[PDB]
């Protein structure tokens, strides 16, 4: 993945836990070398997973535990390190958000050539709910969603209620979630 979500891991768990921690999950996930990450630079997506592994080992809490909580991060990390505007112009509701979501990584994707964004579609099963599918060309993420979900309904000030209906990890297509909002 590119340099800047290897940043916000690192800033993440910087910010949460000091940097001596930082430096230990960098060398258990044999990341000593790498003297800092190039924001705007693509990475094999294993220094990413390595890094949520070498968290999880360190600190002791499960990797979907650190997904969920880096999802959360994102939502402000982004809007405070050059995507505020960017992130305010996909809108301001939750499910007017998501269905712009494809749209808003077509724009980072214009700036980040090699980017390999995930797809979302919102199927509206009243104006307080919705079945989201999340297609990805990666592994495991699902719970960073699930904690991105979380970090937009902080953002726009709404209860955001989501349970995980289909896993892309059994044989099913791809993920599905039901989601619930209101403010
Ligand atoms: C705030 C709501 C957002 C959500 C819910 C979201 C969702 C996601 C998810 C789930 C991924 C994991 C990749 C995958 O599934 O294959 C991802 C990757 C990524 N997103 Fe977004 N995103 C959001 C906002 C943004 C913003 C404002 C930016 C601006 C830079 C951004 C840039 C990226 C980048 C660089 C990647 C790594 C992909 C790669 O390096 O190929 N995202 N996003």
């Amino acid at each position: 993945m590119y340099g800047l979500v290897n940043k916000a891991i690192q800033d993440m768990i910087s910010k949460h836990h000091g940097e001596d921690t930082w430096e230990a999950i960098k060398q258990k996930a044999g990341l000593e070398d790498i003297d800092f990450f190039v924001g705007m630079e693509a990475y094999s997506d294993d220094v990413t997973y390595h890094l949520v592994g070498a968290a999880s080992e360190v600190l002791g809490k499960p990797a979907e535990e650190w997904w969920i909580a880096f999802g959360e991060y994102w939502v402000t990390y982004t809007s405070e390190e050059g995507y505020g505007e960017l992130l305010a112009s996909a809108g301001d509701s939750l499910p007017e958000f998501m269905e712009n979501l494809d749209n808003l990584h077509a724009r980072v994707g214009l700036s980040f050539p090699q980017l390999r964004p995930p797809a979302f579609e919102c199927q509206h099963t009243s104006s307080k709910s919705m079945e989201l599918h999340y297609q990805s060309t990666r592994c495991g993420l699902a719970p960073m969603v699930l904690g991105l979900l979380h970090g937009l309904g902080k953002r726009f000030q709404t209860k955001v209620e989501v349970t995980q209906t289909a896993f892309r990890e059994t044989g099913e297509d791809h993920d599905i979630f039901s989601i619930k909002y209101e403010d």
